[PDB]
């Protein structure tokens, strides 16, 4: 919308659980799906935002895409991941440090935006992720997760830390047509 100039961190669980066929064919193909849709409508609706796109897999966290406002980059990013098996542990923090990674490069005035696809029951971490939520808060990163079904508590809480005390960003889908519904209204500018 040319008004603000966005960073969005688009954070994809390809973890062991979105091997899961009952989202079809499976969860991480549909999910692909979806953020292609969503990497095509963001792109087109804030043309001067830009975009980088990580993975969650086999307990770490991986760069897929730089941060850039060439969609087709992260289309391109995209389709390499599609071919390719969700595996292994998802870690939220790896994630998360890996966004702070990309995020903190770009000039401040600039919004701070992470969206993390969820599709697992738990993260693996490292370290202590209540510190790296600490690091998040401070240097204003909001974060907002999509969650497939189940409620996982540090998501509430990942969430509602970083929204100052909204806990309205996290959200569950439980089908397509909800996800998709969330990525259009990922396209438009956070609210306050």
């Amino acid at each position: 919308q040319r008004g603000i100039i966005r960073s969005l961190i688009l954070t994809l669980d390809c973890s062991e659980a979105m091997l899961e066929k009952d989202l079809r064919p499976n969860r991480h193909a549909m999910i692909i799906q979806y953020a292609i849709d969503f990497v095509h409508e963001f792109f087109d609706q804030n043309p001067i935002s830009q975009m980088g796109i990580i993975i969650m897999r086999n307990g770490l966290a991986q760069l897929v895409s730089q941060v850039s406002g060439n969609p087709q980059d992260h289309i391109d990013a995209l389709k390499s991941i599609r071919k390719q098996e969700p595996k292994g542990n998802p870690s939220l923090q790896n994630a998360l440090e890996m966004a702070r990674g990309l995020l903190l490069p770009v000039p401040a005035h600039c919004t701070r935006e992470v969206l993390i696809v969820f599709g697992s029951l738990s993260t693996t971490d490292p370290g202590d992720i209540h510190q790296t939520i600490d690091s998040l808060v401070s240097e204003k990163i909001r974060v907002k997760v999509l969650g497939l079904s189940a409620q996982v508590a540090i998501c509430k809480e990942l969430c509602k830390a970083t929204n100052y005390g909204d806990e309205s960003f996290y959200k569950i889908l439980l089908d397509e047509t909800h996800l998709k519904e969330l990525f259009n209204e990922a396209v438009t500018p956070l609210p306050v």
